[PDB]
């Protein structure tokens, strides 16, 4: 059965719809850019990371948005007890408060955690840590994910390296992702709104998805978008 959809927002030519009914959710069909933010091997001096260093900004004291910086504006380098010593600490907007701002463990590791990015100013009621169901209409693959980072306000359709793997999308931060609008993202705003273990939020995503009607309902909905 088709779903009843009501437009709530629009970004970069992609319409965002409230899905009428309960539990509360919104949905959009978009491409999928790779966000390697939070991965502890994303950024390093001299293009040593999985992304080119300049994709995080200027690592010589200029504008650097890839992660935290020291008192002179240079990116914080990981320590001997961090996953990739000497690489830069890459940050995500969602964080684990158990760890300090200079720690890679504070941020969501894009390599290991399925997460979506929502455009800045376009969260549509979702809070970081809320859960989502993500579906690739071309591969039939799906995955639960958290809202883990905030993207440019003018860009939509983006998520983590691990989410790309789960969806069978090229996961390479330098050349992966897709511009084809093949990914359907169903967000449950208000579902979590805090950091918690992946086992816990994945379970909650599973319970919400079951209550909502399951992947079968999202598959039918995908044909409407």
């Amino acid at each position: 059965h088709m779903s009843e959809l009501s437009e709530i927002d629009s970004v970069a030519g992609v319409t965002i719809y409230s899905v009428d009914g309960e539990p509360k959710s919104f949905v959009y069909k978009a491409g999928f850019a790779i966000d390697a933010d939070g991965a502890p091997n994303a950024y390093a001096p001299n293009n040593g990371g999985t992304d080119f260093t300049a994709n995080g900004g200027d690592d010589q004291g200029g504008d650097w948005w890839g992660g935290p910086v020291d008192a002179e504006g240079y990116p914080i380098k990981q320590k001997i007890f961090d996953p990739f010593p000497g690489y830069y600490v890459s940050a995500t907007a969602h964080f684990n408060p158990a760890y300090s701002e200079d720690s890679p463990y504070r941020y969501i590791d894009s390599n290991s955690i399925p997460f979506i990015v929502l455009p800045g100013n376009h969260s549509n009621g979702a809070k970081l840590g809320d859960v989502a169901l993500v579906y690739n209409e071309k591969t039939g693959d799906n995955c639960y994910a958290i809202y883990g980072n905030v993207g440019p306000s003018s860009k939509i359709g983006e998520g983590s390296v691990r989410l790309a793997q789960a969806l069978k999308i090229d996961d390479n931060p330098k050349a992966g992702g897709t511009e084809s609008r093949i990914v359907v993202t169903l967000v449950f705003p208000g579902s979590v709104g805090k950091w918690e273990t992946p086992k816990r939020w994945f379970s909650h995503a599973n319970q919400l998805t079951k209550a909502w009607g399951g992947l079968s309902r999202l598959k039918t909905l995908s044909d409407q978008l």
